C-alpha cells in the first residue's frame, strides 16, 4: 500500500506489469495512444466481447469480503461509432462456479478516454481465483488502457 494509496498502479511506461489477454486476444505496449507518459496497453485480437485484459488479484491483499478502489481508463481509435467498456471481476465462487461482477461501465466514442472507477468495490466473500478484467459489451473492436489502478477504499483518483 504505497504512499498514495495504491497496491498496483501500472503507467505501462515501459512494462505491462501483471496484465494478460482474456481470451484469445493479445495484450502488448503501444505508442499510438497514452493517457498518460508515451505508451498504453492495446489490446486486440479479440474474436468476442468477453476477450480482453485481465489481472489476477493476489488474496492476500484484495481480502474477499473487503472494500477496495478500482481505476482504469480507456479509449478506442476504430472499429465502431461507440462501445460500452466494462471493468469486472472475474471469480470462482463458493459452489465452484465462475462469476463475473460489474465493478464498472461506461459508453463512450472513439478518440476520448473513459475513466472507469468504483472507490467503493466489496468483493464477494466467497471469492477464489480472482482476475479484474477489462473488456467490451458487444464488439471485438482493438482498445487501449492505461493507468490502471488497485487501492484502498476511498480513494480518489
Ligand atoms: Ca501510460
Amino acid at each position: 500500500p504505497d504512499a498514495n494509496g495504491y497496491y498496483y498502479h501500472d503507467t505501462f511506461e515501459g512494462s505491462v506489469g501483471q496484465w494478460t489477454a482474456r481470451g484469445p486476444a493479445e495484450v502488448l505496449l503501444s505508442g499510438r495512444t497514452a493517457y498518460k507518459g508515451s505508451e498504453s496497453l492495446l489490446v486486440r485480437n479479440r474474436t468476442a466481447a468477453w476477450n480482453g485484459a485481465q489481472r489476477a488479484l493476489n488474496p492476500r491483499t484484495f481480502v474477499p469480503g473487503n472494500t477496495y478502489c478500482f481505476s482504469v481508463v480507456a479509449s478506442f481509435i476504430e472499429g465502431a461509432s461507440s462501445t460500452t467498456f466494462c471493468m469486472k471481476l472475474q471469480y470462482v465462487d463458493g459452489s465452484g462456479t465462475q462469476r463475473y461482477d460489474t465493478i464498472d461501465m461506461k459508453t463512450v466514442g472513439p478518440n476520448q478516454w473513459v475513466h472507469l472507477y468504483n472507490p467503493q468495490y466489496r468483493i464477494p466473500s466467497d471469492a477464489t481465483d480472482m482476475y479484474v478484467y477489462v473488456a467490451t459489451a458487444d464488439d471485438t473492436i482493438n482498445f487501449y488502457i492505461d493507468e490502471a489502478i488497485g487501492a484502498v477504499a476511498g480513494t480518489v483518483i
